[PDB]
């Protein structure tokens, strides 16, 4: 059944990533790296176990729904070469005690962003496939417009190449091509696959609502705003935000890693301390202006100029 060649082809490429994931985690021994999420000594073996209830799902089933791109097995051939090529990189950050970082650093850099990532993959395959149970033929989106956009644009799809998805979101919200469609795609693919999926697209509308103004929404938040972090964990927003300890009001916001669709706003307290507030189910910018009309929310990334949020 496609995008699958050979009978047991999906089958073996399930065990073929237990078994890495196994080995990575074999990897991780170092009693330092961290527990604070996200943290490959944590999500490695609760993937491996995902994977495994999937793998027994499927077996199970002989094994997934109609064939063809955008279904069950189309998105498990692309999520499992990802989570490879992901792993085969952090492999290579990691030791045969691990290099020291120590960081600030380009590697630790590179380690938490691998992490995030780890995280972001974890978080899908859990959204779509409960259990080890494919639903994302039934899945909803947060955001009724936008679930109705994606029912309308990709039917039961649950996964789709960029390039298809950009010319269905255009038909709607228009992307500007270029640099600004790279940076659309940086934003919303949290796995790093070139593919996004309907978990993706519903983290997206979550973190940029209102739908109405959608990539407005995310220029004004994302890409123009400097207290924007993209990628970034909890342990280094508070490195980052060291610097500005003796600054109360600096702030920076993050998607955050554990609650995937909501913010999370690092920001230095009166005290000197630094401090996170995730929002509830407002949409950011709201939360922004009244934290910068109570003073908590006042210099972005510590700088002096906080951008109005009024205009769109
Ligand atoms: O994929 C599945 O396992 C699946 C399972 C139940 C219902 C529909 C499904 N998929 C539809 C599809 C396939 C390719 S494009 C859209």
């Amino acid at each position: 059944v496609a995008p699958w060649g050979r009978q047991w082809e999906e089958a073996r490429a399930l065990g073929r990533a237990v078994r890495m994931l196994q080995r990575l985690e074999e990897q991780c021994v170092d009693p330092r790296l961290s527990v604070s999420p996200p943290s490959l000594r944590d999500l490695l073996p609760r993937t491996a176990q995902l994977l495994r209830e999937v793998a027994h799902s499927r077996r199970a089933a002989g094994g997934g729904g109609p064939g063809g791109p955008g279904g069950s097995g189309d998105f498990l051939l692309i999520y499992l070469a990802n989570l490879e090529a992901k792993s085969r990189q952090v492999a290579a950050l990691l030791p045969p005690n691990d290099e020291l970082f120590r960081a600030g650093s380009r590697l630790r850099r590179q380690l938490a962003k691998l992490a995030i990532i780890f995280s972001h993959m974890h978080a899908e395959l859990h959204a779509l496939f409960p259990g080890g149970k494919y639903c994302g033929h039934m899945y909803q989106l947060t955001k009724a417009p936008a679930h109705t956009f994606w029912r309308e644009s990709c039917g039961a799809r649950c996964v789709l190449p960029w390039a298809e998805f950009e010319s269905l979101l255009g038909t709607c919200h228009p992307v500007e091509p270029g640099c600004t469609a790279l940076a659309l795609r940086t934003t919303i693919d949290l796995t790093c696959s070139g593919h996004v999926s309907i978990f993706e697209f519903d983290v997206f509308t979550r973190l940029f609502q209102p739908w109405p103004t959608l990539l407005k929404n995310w220029q004004l938040l994302a890409v123009n705003h400097p207290g924007y972090m993209a990628f970034l964990t909890y342990d280094e927003v508070q490195e980052r935000l060291q610097a500005c300890r003796d600054k109360p009001g600096s702030y920076i916001f993050r998607p955050s890693c554990t609650r995937l669709g909501q913010w999370a706003i690092g920001y230095v307290s009166s005290d000197g301390s630094i401090l996170q507030t995730i929002p509830a189910n407002k949409p950011l910018s709201q939360v922004l202006l009244e934290g910068q009309k109570d003073g908590f929310y006042l210099y972005p990334d510590g700088k002096t100029h906080n951008p109005d949020l009024t205009e769109l």
